[PDB]
DNA sequence: GCGAAAAATGTGAT
DNA sequence: CTAGATCACATTTTTCG
DNA sequence: GCGAAAAATGTGAT
DNA sequence: CTAGATCACATTTTTCG
């Protein structure tokens, strides 16, 4: 297929659990695929605080952003969430590729077109709705995203209330006051490991 | 270039002052080009409010997102800051240019990566920055902008305090009440027009 | 599958 | 314990015929 | 090159 | 008016050699 076009031009490396796998602000080297395993990406504050804006898993292309123009610094940062296997090719062969077999450039487009329409509603979500809105939705996201193993009443995912906080934009405090809140009420069952419980499944 | 081959096949529309040449919600199979005017991309709430949630111009390739995914929603929201003219063909066209002349699919990615990056931008000004701090940048970033006339010495931009509103995620009397204080702290001056300096 | 060490947490007036 | 929202309604600024 | 209506605004506790 | 941040350390739970 198509894909082990790319995948054999494209030399795999391991990278451990927690190892900033890009860093913001470098300059656009080479275009990244990972190959088994899972990415987070994040940016940070006037100084300090990061705050999650996306993950990343098997079958998705992290650092494109340059690929259009030259002398792009990073976006943002990059961080393996999970250990995974990330493979990759410099900016200039991937062009060349591009026109020996163009459909892989239509993939690419497809993550640069979807990861938008996400990065969009994360205006919505941080501009109409308040805390406890946006934590109930990130939560019904989360159960999505394929990290999650299911329990018998609802998606199991093992996530932190610091993390919560992160991709949310508030203090972990207000987290554990609210995800205290959708507990007695019976919306969740949780300890380190929660269970988002909407039923269906 | 690429450009005039891909544009022929496109039937031209001359919007008004203020159309609606994109609902929210409904079904896509246009890939629309600004041949000459701009935009204003919005996202609403089911209740009253809206974000401008960028603008576009001339050059601009528009309702871009449903291509690779068929069967789809219109994103977001487009309407018309000016007389525009706008030209438009079927997805499914659009995607035979694709496979004939591959350039013209760049132009697009490129349209796409520059304003993935401009958008988780904006995610950041609104995690981390005082409403203070977001109006000041907006009153920068609306001088980077093809419409600004390059003022005595510095940026005239016009627009008006609800508008700087919308784009920041404040109310508009909060807007007035904070970007007259960056006057005192000498940053801008205003009266309708915006002459930051 | 350990248990020492490393990380996450939560509680309240302002 | 601080930032920014929410009240109507005249005064004020802007809009082209 | 000028006059109505029309958009937009400011404020002040709380 | 009202929502959440927040300071600081006991205590609880999750990571890793
Ligand atoms: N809003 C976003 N959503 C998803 N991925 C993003 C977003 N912003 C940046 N990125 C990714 O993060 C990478 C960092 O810089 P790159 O230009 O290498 O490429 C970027 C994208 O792969
Ligand atoms: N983040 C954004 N920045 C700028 N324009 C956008 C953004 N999100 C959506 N749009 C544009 O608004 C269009 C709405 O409909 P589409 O999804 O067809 O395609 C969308 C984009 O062309």
């Amino acid at each position: 297929p198509t894909l082990e076009w790319f995948l054999s031009h494209c030399h795999i490396h391991k990278y451990p659990s927690k190892s900033t796998l890009i860093h913001q602000g470098e300059k656009a080297e080479t275009l990244y695929y990972i190959v088994k395993g899972s990415v987070a990406v994040l940016i940070k504050d006037e100084e300090g605080k990061e705050m999650i804006l996306s993950y990343l898993n098997q079958g998705d292309f992290i650092g494109e952003l340059g690929l259009f123009e030259e002398g792009q610094e990073r976006s943002a940062w990059v961080r393996a969430k999970t250990a995974c296997e990330v493979a990759e090719i410099s900016y200039k062969k991937f062009r060349q590729l591009i026109q020996v077999n163009p459909d892989i450039l239509m993939r690419l487009s497809a993550q640069m077109a979807r990861r938008l329409q996400v990065t969009s509603e994360k205006v919505g979500n941080l501009a109409f709705l308040d805390v406890t809105g946006r934590i109930a939705q990130t939560l019904l996201n989360l159960a999505k995203q394929p990290d999650a193993m299911t329990h018998p009443d609802g998606m199991q995912i093992k996530i932190t209330r610091q993390e919560i906080g992160q991709i949310v934009g508030c203090s972990r405090e207000t987290v554990g006051r609210i995800l205290k809140m959708l507990e007695d009420q019976n919306l969740i069952s949780a300890h380190g490991k929660t269970i988002v419980v909407y039923g269906t499944r």
